[PDB]
């Protein structure tokens, strides 16, 4: 019976039947957004949902017999596994993000279809040749975030009060979003020289970030 | 008479006459902006308009005899047809956008002058090599937009209350416009961890967008 | 005496003396900024100023005999001419920007020192390649500016009231600065569909702008 | 004893031991952030802190007996010396920033580990091929900063009242952060034509900056 199912799984129908479900459940999840649609057809789509979740475990099970150990060393499969697992944890208990993380299954349209897979893979593969920079930056952020916490946190706790807050504000400055009117100008009303900490921080972080982009244009 | 008009139409004078009209109607449309100019010479400009709009249909009518099926297979020609058509819909009824959409005819200066055509074509040609990434993001936006509507839309309906609002707000975060002061910091007053949804969202969307530019920097 | 002066002007010492003056008149202008410094050395600086202006017209006159027609076909020389000329209009009559535009002469440090010239020339040379796009954009800006003035300027005259205002606001949207909180979110409280005019505008203008940069990254 | 200590210094164990201390002191400094942790275990920390500082001077002393002049001609060695130096000035007197600047020793992780050194050196190496442009810009900023201080600093002294302030505001405009709503729109309520100073400032500065990036996508 092994080869019987291995012929069902690898079957074009089966794969295309999955893709067909994803695009339906996808459509169904955006409808679950509407408070109106739920008061009409809520019970409809809740069954339809639990239905699909079964079909996906059945599939992921069948998918496993056909592949065994090979499957738990496939990125895309592991994904599909973990994303279905999330959808299995009972519609209750613990944290309620689990009801919300369920929409991560629509990322299966990425897994279950090449070209998507291509592009994702194209994208991801650029990451390792960035990790040197990413390391440098994180160290940099870590250092300045500490300095900032101990230079502005006392008068400005909302923004620098805690190591994490400073991380956040520093990230915010790096995206240059409202950095001068929102932060440094206020800061300067008390710490006139605070510009000395933030202009350099901006030059460095943006310089590095430009390099990181030109890096991905020579690779 | 066929070859007679095919020598009128295809003539230098003809094209340069059309171009001469465009640049003239264009100037006329910037003048229709001034409430002053209209209280003076409004009658002048409304007739001038109907005049040019006639001339353009005559031309588009002529243009079709000389070309038949070749014409409704020319991007640029179809454009002019569609654009002139919009300008034909009476100055009344339906929506007023139609009255406003008329100014789209000034895009004929692109259609009816090479180099422009070249440049436009240069640009448009880059698009198909982006559709994979574009597909990817549109899926991504859709997934997060749904997630956001159900994580934040109750306490924050202006921004995430509806699927559409979430799309809009998410777009806004992507342009990095006022994302931290305007949205996340507020969100965090109630959902302390909301940062865990938006920072990753920003890395992903920024990263992708960097690649999409690096792609166009090789093709 | 022609070759006598042509050996004075073309002389190293002459150039290095001009340069030495620029950097001094430069420093002196940053000091004319201080309200304090003027109350102590204002006369010193106004005299020093009138002096240098003479020295520069002498130079520009000499430079002319040594070059004649060759001079008024040199960008860099013409610049120095026009710049010095500006500095010549008396400390009165007319507009008062003329008194302010005087500081444009510090751009002589660029004109009269190779290396700057090189880089400047390196920069300017990129512009011709961009004019097809720049034309395209300007046409586009002109078209949307007109649409905006007639779609939004009745309720929103600060931002779209006049063809020029719209230009400005549209420019602002293109720099993405505060475009959603500042403008479109407001517009939508009255024109729910305004998003349909601004999202496309943003895509197009940012797309083009990405091309334009990638263009320069090839020529 | 020389070759004894030369063998100790050059020893893998020694370098790795240093690296181990850095990652421990690093973790310590992030913990020194918590007012809780400090009440509990501050003593533990400040002493562990002083210990590390001793070890590092010893190391830096040893490192010099083994390199002499070769050391003070090594950027990385110089760095380390100057950083530990900072950390050495007592926990009192002068400017309390020194106490804060101590955290700069965590940059030793960069210096004591290659790959980091590689990346940093990769990064820095790009700077000289930029100094022509940087000089250009700095001249530019200086000229406009002066113009602004004298065109706007009387009615708008927060932003332009001083050469320094104008420098800051001009930088802010360059990052495009809040430049229209924050500054020019206000400015224009008094100086209608102020747009003529800032749109050009923006074009130039953005253009130059695009060139600078493309310059690094060649070199
Ligand atoms: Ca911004
Ligand atoms: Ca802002
Ligand atoms: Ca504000």
């Amino acid at each position: 019976m092994y080869l019987r199912i291995t012929n069902i799984v690898e079957s074009s129908f089966f794969t295309k039947f999955i893709i067909y479900l994803i695009v339906l459940n996808g459509i169904t999840m955006g409808l679950e957004t509407s408070k109106t649609f739920m008061q009409s057809f809520g019970v409809y789509t809740t069954l339809f949902n639990q239905i699909v979740i079964t079909i996906f475990t059945i599939e992921i099970i069948l998918r496993i017999y056909v592949h065994r150990i090979s499957f738990f060393k496939d990125p895309w499969s592991l994904f599909d596994f973990f994303v279905v697992a999330i959808s299995l944890v009972p519609t209750s208990s613990g944290f309620e993000i689990l009801r919300v993380l369920r929409v991560l299954r629509l990322f299966r349209l990425v897994t279950a279809v090449p070209q998507m897979r291509k592009i994702v893979s194209a994208l991801i593969s650029v990451i390792p040749g960035m990790l040197s920079v990413i390391a440098l930056m994180t160290l940099f952020f870590y250092i300045f975030a500490i300095m900032a916490t101990q230079l502005f946190g006392e008068r400005f706790p909302e923004w620098f009060g805690t190591l994490g807050e400073s991380f956040y504000t520093l990230f915010q400055v790096m995206t240059l979003e409202d950095w001068s009117m929102g932060i440094v100008r206020p800061l300067m009303e008390v710490y006139p020289y605070a510009w000395v900490f933030f202009i350099p921080f901006i030059f460095v972080v943006t310089f590095v970030m430009i390099n990181l982009v030109v890096a991905i244009c020579v690779d």
